[PDB]
């Protein structure tokens, strides 16, 4: 069995990294927490990290999501890229300081995305980091768009890019949340969703209940798993990590 | 259309670790942006991190494990040095972005494989400057090593063809007293003997990279940054003290 046979790719979800209810707010603590539980589960992981409020409030306010059409809107990408690159700087460093060697990877800086979809032309740069030993960290980000100039790739987005090029064997979605709720969801599977489509709520169309777990369902296979965990309860990461039984949502099975 | 490299010892003091010129490269950036002029700017490491590529040989490969943790280190410091280049681009109105090599391209023989271009061209078609600076790339033959400013400069002076090309460092230029003009015509005429050495400051070695990166009408020039309005006079087309290579 090769050298890589077993890799976890871990989302930690600006959510959890960043604090929307201050400006350009890290929390470091929690990273630093976090970080220290992916070195203590001794797996073997690629880290990708949402830029949570870095940048989200001026990607609002100049409709950067929506397309390149106002000129304005070019200091306004610019400042937003280093927003997010220095946020990856400071995950990168508690990494570093938790003996985990990583660089961040800026998707504007070295990819395109072409109708809400991110393109990886060169796959030789990341696949020499990775096995280098040097964890490569994508990140939600300014991208320049084949068609509408430039857009806004996700954390999620990085996730799935990611998760076909190395194939993991377990794909974690680290956010502030104990799960998916309906009321929390613990098993997904195709045939729980098929179910789910026979009845009909508020709750669970309004908030996208079917359509979350058919994402998480599309990054699984009859091996490979998808769980969505609490990166606010100290030592969740960790006990998931090991393999243990921990308050989650999984998605198994695959959808086909 | 004007490529500049921000030499690593203006921007970062190298008597200390983490020291970063602030109001110089804030001086700097305001006289780029004062002579609104088209512009492109690679910068050097500095300070940020060359005191663990030495100390762990780095520019040498990948010859141990522990080699990895101290990579990292010095990819994190660059990163960190870029965006503290772009936040001073960015408050004089200059929209710009950090392009770090080693998590963009790779190396093989000391050069800089650019293999995908379309990325620092949409965002230099954009607006957004693209920012490329010395950085641990990964290697296609030695695991990793280091590419130079210099390098990162001639793979952009192919890419975009600038119409001038200025080195920024701490030095009115090259010594002997200056030297003032540089051509084929006049290193020809230097009197060079393989079989003796003494080639004093090793002035001639960099009068040849000079003129590498001229043709029949693009000049590169080597000024000093820490002079005021001196690169922003040299933008706008003024006559300064400067070496200037020609072809």
């Amino acid at each position: 069995v090769p050298r890589g046979s077993h890799m976890i790719l871990i989302k930690l979800g600006g959510s959890v990294i960043t604090d929307k209810s201050e400006y350009h707010k890290f929390n470091k603590e929690t990273v630093s927490r976090l970080a220290d539980e992916i070195r203590r589960s001794g797996q073997d992981v690629m880290v990708v990290h949402g830029a949570g409020s870095f940048g989200h409030v001026i990607a609002k306010k100049y409709a950067i999501q929506d397309g390149h059409v106002d000129d304005g809107q070019i200091p306004a990408a610019a400042r937003i890229m280093c927003d997010t690159r220095e946020l990856s700087s400071m995950v990168v460093e508690e990494l570093l300081a938790q003996g985990i060697p990583a660089v961040s990877v800026a998707p504007g800086s070295c990819f395109v995305m072409e109708d809400g979809k991110l393109i990886v032309d060169n796959e030789e740069p990341i696949r020499r980091l990775a096995d280098l030993g040097i964890m490569p960290v994508m990140f939600g980000d300014v991208v320049p768009d084949r068609k509408k100039g430039f857009a806004i790739v996700s954390g999620d987005q990085c996730m799935e890019v990611l998760c076909r090029m190395f194939d993991p064997e377990k794909v974690v979605f680290v956010s502030d949340i104990d799960g998916l709720y309906t009321r929390l969801i613990g098993e997904v599977t195709r045939k729980k969703l098929d179910e789910a489509l026979t009845d009909i709520t508020v709750a669970d169309v309004t908030g996208g209940v079917h359509s979350k777990m058919e994402a998480m369902l599309r990054m699984t296979d009859r091996n490979r798993r998808c769980y969505l965990v609490n990166g606010n309860a100290p030592n969740r990461l960790y006990s998931l990590l090991k393999g243990e039984t921990v308050t989650c949502t999984v998605a198994k099975g695959g959808m086909e």
